[PDB]
């Protein structure tokens, strides 16, 4: 339904970019393999989601804005999986992007998502201060203020002495900004309060935070982990707590403006364990 | 002193580009790797075209101005940065300086990159200026840099080794990889001043025709004054490169005088710059 045409719709403004106009053929083939890859696209879809249930109707200019979102995402995969990272000859069951196209490419491939991620905001039909608070907010998420600085200290932890609190803060710059960006997005989108926005902003951190110890989780059902610090049963009642706090701050969040949060429960369910 | 206010305008972009890279940054190696690869000098002739055609055109130059051309370096600075990686050019040095993979690490110089690359439209999102004039700075900026113009030249220019191309496959190369970036200060001054649509592609191609020369002559010059990668003397011969090199300069000048006729133009800033290029 919507899900399909909410994901119809991103994938198309993918496509569009990276295609009648790409005239560097090995490029936009190097791109869109990593965008092919594969995913729910978890980041995306719930930017469409938190606007819908903000009940603005859905038009293209917003999955343009979701496509922004998806390839710096992307970028950051790209790079992680770098023999210099995190060497990685697959991912989600499929060969990497250095490992089919080379390591140059894969460099240039993630670059060319993070320099071309801004445009599809820049292009789209909105507002011109709301394209530029959009902007604004995803360097902020994405930048030495946010992920990259996230992958510095997540790499740079794995020769420290670290509390899970520092752990916390790593992850919830590396993967926690860019899970909690399609909530601010749909606030600035839709609108809203500045008030509304960090509350918004909330309910994606912590979505975010569960779906870090989510994934730590699966991956051994499947030494800074949170299954290894905490241990197995505890992370996943801590998991499943902070998509109950996530609950919390919707319900309270439909209670000052109109939010209607059967979708966004839905997804917040749907990483529930057992 | 125009060498004096040469230094003045680059240390605005210096300034600019150390106070969001201090007391804000809470990763401590990256903000040391960025600001290495800032530290490590430059012409900064990209920066310093957009603040120069800006004084051209009568505009009186503002900390938000000095942001626009700080986050033109930035993305300029990342590609320098992921070049020199082993993956790509495989430097240990540029300007007799260690590289910053050399000094930090492969991935440490990745992400330094990717930084850069990744918080260069903030500056322009947050200077002082309309809405809808950093959006046209952005998706200009943009536009130039991603697929559609530097990445894509580099890709086009890794590709394009061991192998003989044409000359409208190499001006192909050289105009993505190098050129639109070298032309973006003078677009992106023609937006700041309001320019009209036509005065903006105007300022444009002198931009354009600067950054062929641009390259042209560094292709001599790494000849005179010295992989398989294809060059302007290996094509055309070092006669006809220096030749053609000094007539696109001349095709500059006479489209720079072109605009003065058209628009108040302060026009011996920018000749003096294409005159710095002319080989002899």
């Amino acid at each position: 339904m919507k899900k399909q045409e909410k994901l119809a719709l991103v994938e198309s403004a993918l496509e569009d970019f990276y295609g009648d106009q790409q005239f560097a053929s090995s490029l936009r083939e190097s791109v869109l393999y990593s965008i092919h890859a594969g995913g729910k696209r978890i980041r995306p879809f719930l930017l469409l989601e938190v606007l819908e249930a903000l009940q603005v109707t859905i038009k293209p200019a917003h999955a343009q804005v979701a496509t922004a979102l998806e390839m710096i995402h992307t970028g950051s995969l790209i790079h992680d999986d770098l023999p210099a990272m995190d060497d990685d000859d697959y991912r989600r069951g499929r060969l990497t992007n250095h490992k089919k196209f080379g390591e140059a490419m894969a460099i240039l491939a993630g670059d060319a998502l993070f320099l071309d991620s801004y445009a599809l905001i820049a292009q789209a039909d909105l507002p011109s201060q709301i394209k530029v608070d959009l902007i604004a907010n995803l360097s902020l998420a994405s930048g030495s203020l946010g992920m990259v600085a996230g992958q510095v200290l997540d790499m740079e932890g794995e020769h420290q002495h670290l509390s899970l609190e520092e752990l916390q803060t790593i992850h919830a710059n590396k993967t926690g900004k860019l899970l909690a960006y399609p909530f601010q997005a749909a606030a600035i989108i839709a609108e809203l309060s500045p008030e509304m926005q960090v509350k918004l902003k909330t309910v994606g951190e912590l979505i975010g935070l569960a779906f870090q110890v989510r994934d730590d989780v699966l991956d051994v059902t499947a030494k800074s982990t949170y299954p290894a610090l905490l241990g197995l049963e505890e992370s996943i009642a801590f998991c499943n707590q902070t998509l109950d706090q996530a609950n919390e701050k919707l319900e309270e969040i439909a209670q000052q403006l109109p939010f209607e949060t059967e979708s966004i429960v839905s997804v917040v369910e749907s990483l529930r364990i057992n």
